[PDB]
């Protein structure tokens, strides 16, 4: 009936230094980059009848969440964004300065908002099925106070209808903005290849 996926770029995160993709056994996503590097992403879905020719918007935020208030729950929160800290704000050089992320080569025309939390939507035209955008963190895991630090970061996307309903959602489990991408990628497939 009706899908929605967000992936990055394989071709081009298969052996960078500075990101990672991997599923996890459970199938989820997981991606580890540095700061200040642009990751490349593309959102892909597949509609229903009653949407074939929806003008259509897709939201993107990046929120943070804990065994004690789950994805579901989170992405869709208004207060649950990451929050940048206070070096790499006032050091920013990109509109909005408090921005955790931003979003380059977007092919999509796209605006922002934090009113119900940091997001930036990108405007779509009826019978579009893909998104490609960079997105790039300009704060770090590092940053982050050690009760931060244990929440799980997430990059969240929704699909939404005219009248501003989401109709389609999807999300990478786990992103993580470290020093050495290669290294925590690796110790996690070895974690799960391990497991029998
Ligand atoms: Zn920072």
């Amino acid at each position: 009936e009706k899908w929605m996926e967000i992936d990055v770029l394989k071709q081009k995160v298969a052996k960078s230094s500075d990101m990672a993709f991997a599923i996890s056994s459970e199938h989820e996503k997981y991606l580890w980059t540095k700061m200040g590097c642009l990751v490349p992403i593309q959102v892909k879905w597949k509609l229903d009848k009653r949407h074939f020719n929806s003008n259509l918007s897709l939201r993107i935020r990046f929120v943070k969440y804990d065994k004690k208030e789950n994805v579901e729950y989170a992405i869709r929160n208004p207060r649950s964004d990451v929050m940048k800290c206070r070096s790499h704000t006032e050091r920013e050089q990109h509109f909005p300065f408090d921005s955790f992320f931003y979003i380059r080569n977007s092919e999509h025309e796209f605006s922002y908002s934090a009113e119900k939390g940091s997001t930036f939507t990108l405007i779509m035209y009826p019978g579009a099925v893909q998104a490609n955008f960079d997105i790039i963190f300009m704060c770090q895991e590092k940053c982050l106070d050690l009760d931060d630090r244990r929440k799980t970061m997430c990059l969240a996307v929704f699909l939404d209808d005219e009248n501003g309903n989401e109709i389609l959602h999807a999300y990478i489990k786990q992103v993580r903005i470290v020093a050495y991408p290669r290294r925590d990628w690796k110790n996690f497939c070895e974690r799960e290849d391990a497991k029998q």
